């Protein structure tokens, strides 16, 4: 089938967050499922300067009053469509921020334009190619279904995926008369949101189907705690809301071939992980022994529950375990971690900063990874852990709740357990999860069993793509 994907960013061309990763991986992965995807992206300078032999295939005479050429090319493995609209995208730096660090006051118009261009493509303006449906990502592209709904042409199906529910494209009502929309589009069925204009809300109301990056996060956004004000709008359309876990690049993250760790291994050869365990203790300059080695690889923030992790160091040490932390974030948390390490020489190591290679080595040598997040749309670290045989100990939140099979009595009896989940996300709950993990560590047969099961988990983008393709099929009915 033919799908028009719409986004303000895409890896490897331009990226400011995970949004670009999903947008850049899913298309490629989807091909293995009989789906062709062409992703419409803005013609940022950086974007134009990486492509080769763009081929002007269309020319928009009026995009909210500006001209734009539609370029088509093939970059790394993406079938692209670049909206070359100098008036909107030919600027110094940052896709959304100006050289000073503030959003271009011009954003609403720059991305509504992207969306209108996509809706027109959805209407069949391009000779030779007309999508079967549109897949819009985040607010910058959420207006696509809005424009198609109000356009004269009957709309094709659309899937709007939420990556960052905190960025809603909320603007003053004074931009409405510049959006080329009918007056009734500013009603409740449309883009009005508390007397203001909301691009994301608009899209949430008009897309044929809605989705976010994990089944649990899709439930969480229906509640005031995670909805950020759109829970009402989303709840009213729950019947067409879906959750699909993100995949990971299993070729880059493969213990058997990874060049960034000390010694390779697979489920059929765990013995070698011990060599990575040694390397990890040495790197962090802590004792190197057979005790439980726990790690944390994350943003050091309240949202990731690191305030809880900080108060759980003594628990780990008292149980006889060690802890190594790699990450950056809130200065107070960075500081409390370094301070906890300062009174636990030889048992706790903390590295404040960024270090992709060390991150790989940690998944390869640590016995377990603790991820006490309060907020996690999907999560990547638990997937790498499963892949590397590092037992994930996680909070039941968002994707962490959907990706780990808790070692309860029933899963232990059927040998289906892959890790430890704890709920509620409180210090006590975290401490209990930690004690559980230590007990399991001291049961070798069980531990290796969980590692091996974990390592066979299909966490590839191809697996996710399948779920997406399935949804696309139902959408095109």
């Amino acid at each position: 089938m033919n799908v028009l994907s719409v986004s303000s960013e895409i890896y490897p061309l331009i990226k400011t967050g995970g949004l670009a990763d999903v947008v850049g991986a899913l298309p490629i992965a989807l091909e293995a499922h009989g789906v062709r995807t062409r992703t419409l992206i803005p013609g940022y300078p950086a974007v134009k300067a990486a492509v080769t032999d763009p081929v002007k295939c269309f020319e928009f005479t009026d995009l909210l009053g500006e001209k734009a050429d539609l370029l088509e090319v093939q970059h790394e493995r993406l079938d692209l469509l670049i909206l070359d609209a100098p008036a909107y995208y030919e600027r110094s730096g940052g896709p959304y921020l100006g050289q000073t660090g503030k959003d271009y006051p011009d954003n609403w118009k720059r991305f509504a334009a992207l969306s209108l261009a996509a809706a027109r493509i959805g209407a069949g303006v391009l000779p030779g190619w007309r999508p079967d449906m549109v897949h819009a990502h985040d607010w910058q592209a959420a207006m696509t279904p809005v424009y198609m709904r109000y356009a004269e042409t009957p709309e094709i199906p659309s899937l709007l995926t939420i990556h960052n529910i905190a960025f809603q494209g909320q603007f003053g009502a004074n931009i409405f008369s510049k959006l080329a929309l009918p007056a009734h589009a500013f009603g409740m069925e449309g883009i009005e949101y508390y007397n203001d204009v909301s691009f994301l809300k608009g899209g949430l109301q008009t897309a044929t189907a809605l989705s976010t990056v994990s089944p649990s996060y899709a439930e969480e956004i229906l509640t005031a705690e995670f909805g950020m004000g759109l829970e009402g709008v989303i709840g009213s359309r729950a019947h067409v809301l879906h959750g699909i876990v993100n995949g990971i690049d299993a070729d880059v993250w493969n213990p058997a071939t990874d060049h960034l760790i000390h010694d390779n291994y697979s489920a059929a050869n765990l013995k070698n992980r011990a060599l990575n365990k040694k390397a990890v203790a040495e790197h962090f300059r802590i004792d190197d022994d057979g005790s439980p080695l726990f790690c944390v690889i994350s943003r050091l923030t309240w949202q990731k529950g690191i305030d809880l992790m900080a108060e759980a160091v003594d628990e780990i040490v008292s149980l006889g375990g060690r802890l190594v932390v790699l990450g950056a974030g809130d200065v107070a948390l960075e500081g409390a971690l370094l301070a906890a390490a300062s009174r636990h020489h030889g048992r706790v190591g903390v590295a404040i900063g960024y270090n992709e290679p060390l991150s790989h080595l940690m998944q390869a040598g640590c016995d377990a990874i603790i991820i006490p997040s309060r907020f996690e749309p999907c999560g990547l670290t638990q997937l790498y852990a499963l892949r590397y045989g590092c037992i994930p100990v996680v909070a039941r939140t968002g994707g962490l709740a959907d990706t780990v099979i808790d070692a309860n009595h029933a899963a232990l009896a059927s040998k289906a357990a892959t890790g430890v989940q704890f709920s509620p996300v409180t210090l006590d709950g975290l401490k209990q999860a930690i004690r559980r993990t230590v007990r399991y560590y001291h049961d070798p047969k069980l531990w290796t069993q969980m590692q091996k099961l974990g390592m066979k988990s299909d966490v590839s983008w191809e697996k996710s793509a399948g779920l997406y393709a399935a949804l696309y099929s139902q959408l095109i009915s």
